[PDB]
């Protein structure tokens, strides 16, 4: 049960140094 710690904590980086 990893899907928030590593599977979504990358992929929603992308959209914050993107975005901020």
């Amino acid at each position: 049960s990893d899907v928030r710690y590593n599977k979504s904590f990358i992929n929603n980086r992308l959209l914050n140094e993107h975005a901020h």
